[PDB]
């Protein structure tokens, strides 16, 4: 049952959706909860992770904060060769003070780069940005790529209730295409405009609301035509595609109906079907979904080259999940793509 | 290869379509009244402002077919080889109506209208009752009236009622009644309530494309996590659109449900007697309305059991002869295909 690094089983295990935190940013969340400027999602999510005495919450916070020996030990213990790291949701996106947001993002990016310099064979970085300032975010995308060795950026879904399909956010996509790097749209809690019915049932987080928020965000980017404007752009999402691959037949059928009937101002003709974009511009990881039928379904729909392994450490750190993935009824060749070579291609490792 | 889609079961199965819609003119007129007077919620403005007033080819044909409960509907069924249709008043029914007497009156008339049509075409039309969850005790009486007097086989509730969900204790009499008559509840989509709709509406995603699945999947999930099936172990809830993504999310649902329960994170997420997977296998039933897509059907048959997945057309919102032809030609055993088109529905609706 021992899980080992080194690839002796035929592939490296590259985990592509792995989280860290900085104490000063967590402290901002606590400040916002204390002063009443935190949104309902931040109260729910970070009220829990930063303050709950539960074993799950306390271990997640300890592990999030570590970018050294302890993290490496946890990777070694589960045979994870490399982890692609990003500042944990929601990043600096909810912060009202632009100067504070840019300062703390800069610090989090420098901290991550330092950690990758210490463990260059184990840690790979994705930058964090502050979409409330799109041109600054463009500057930081360039700095991450040029100076910090990062492989792309992670945006934690909406920024203060606004979505990346607005023309306002264009400089972010412009810069991503300039540096030729992927965008990972990671979940966040829904904004206050949407969260209420999920919050009241305890469904606002990873169990449901994360998938709603993130699937909605990817879908609206597809339907605004982001991939016609930027045909080279790759967007990555976790959690087996936030249900979009399973909804695909219905997405394309209803999208076509809406386009033809002129029902909506922001749903005009696209050069490809939604299926077409999934095959050429969208990439999926299995974070949180260590489940062979769903993985195989997604591989069939999108292509086995477009589906990657992710652990979602430390929110879902489970050695038996790694064992289950190693044991799937897949060819050695498919397994190697899923664990290793797809990530090497798409993140340009 | 034939373009022929014939009634009569010569393929080896009847085609029983399990999520089919009709409208009444007087109820559509109430939606228009609410839109005009500003009492319609954003979902109604979006959905019914579209279907009742759009000049689009798609909307105009939909409205005509919805209103027919006779020879045209039968001809449309005959032309696509549909033997039987299970009919329900189209979403959101009378659920958004603030006047309780008007809601009960209009639901009663819609139920009586549907029952008359089923009596006229008894080998073709099967009815599901509509109710007014704003009044759960009246709704319970109407579930009984539909079962005993009108020959209905269950009820369809169009997800939320004025922003409230069925997991509230207030709605319990509806569940007591369903268990008493031993009939299934079909939770059909509706637009999200005003508390949730805004970001989807802006992007044109509030309807069938996405918001329907968000609203309905959320509603089913919150009923499972409140423990509805521990309270009422016999209760069957049906949903369409391949389970509103829940079967695909199952591993994540169970993992994060356990994490929530164990960490005592939320008041309304307490221990359940079965896993979410367990409830899908014993208490939830799925149709493929709007999802004429073999990989998704087969996935759902694997997760839930092939006995628990039924064919539905979603007429007239999705009336596509080519979809019936695709379903007929799936790489599925004759036995499984017959369960999917016919015998599962015969069992679960007690046809
Ligand atoms: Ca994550
Ligand atoms: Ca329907
Ligand atoms: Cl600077
Ligand atoms: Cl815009
Ligand atoms: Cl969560
Ligand atoms: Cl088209
Ligand atoms: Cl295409
Ligand atoms: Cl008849
Ligand atoms: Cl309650
Ligand atoms: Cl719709
Ligand atoms: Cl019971
Ligand atoms: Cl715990």
């Amino acid at each position: 049952q021992d899980l080992k690094t080194g690839g002796e089983q035929g592939y490296l295990r590259i985990a592509t959706e792995e989280a860290f935190a900085t104490r000063e940013i967590i402290d901002v969340y606590l400040r916002m909860i204390r002063d009443g400027t935190a949104d309902k999602g931040m109260v729910s999510l970070w009220g829990f992770y930063a303050q709950s005495p539960s074993e799950r919450a306390t271990q997640i916070l300890e592990r999030l904060l570590d970018l050294g020996e302890r993290r490496i030990a946890d990777m070694d213990a589960t045979g994870i060769d490399k982890a692609i790291l990003a500042l944990t949701s929601p990043g600096v996106q909810p912060l009202h003070d632009l100067d504070e947001a840019r300062t703390l993002a800069t610090r989090a990016n420098d901290t991550l780069a330092d950690a990758c310099q210490k463990y260059p064979d184990r840690f790979i970085g994705m930058g964090t940005v502050a979409p409330q300032d799109p041109e600054w975010s463009a500057r930081e995308i360039h700095r991450g790529a040029r100076e910090l060795g990062f492989k792309g950026i992670q945006i934690n879904s909406h920024t203060q209730g606004r979505y990346l399909d607005e023309e306002f956010f264009d400089p972010i996509f412009r810069a991503l295409v300039e540096v030729d790097q992927p965008l990972y749209i990671h979940p966040a809690t829904s904004p206050d405009s949407m969260i209420d019915p999920m919050l009241e049932a305890g469904l606002d987080g990873a169990i449901f609301g994360f998938g709603v928020e993130t699937g909605m965000h990817l879908l609206r980017l597809i339907t605004i035509g982001i991939f016609d404007k930027y045909p080279s752009l790759q967007i990555m999402v976790g959690h087996m595609g936030e249900a979009l691959p399973y909804w695909l037949y219905r997405l394309d059928y209803m999208h076509q109906a809406g386009v033809r009937s002129q029902r909506y101002e922001r749903m005009k003709p696209l050069k490809k079907t939604i299926e077409g974009y999934l095959k050429s511009n969208v990439l999926v990881t299995n974070s949180g979904v260590a489940w062979e039928p769903a993985i195989k379904f997604c591989q069939q729909v999108m292509g086995e080259d477009r589906v990657m392994y992710a652990m979602d450490y430390p929110y879902q750190y489970v050695a038996d999940e790694v064992r289950a993935m190693d044991a799937m009824d897949m060819s050695a060749q498919t397994k190697k793509k899923f664990f290793q070579t797809n990530a090497e291609k798409w993140f340009k490792l």
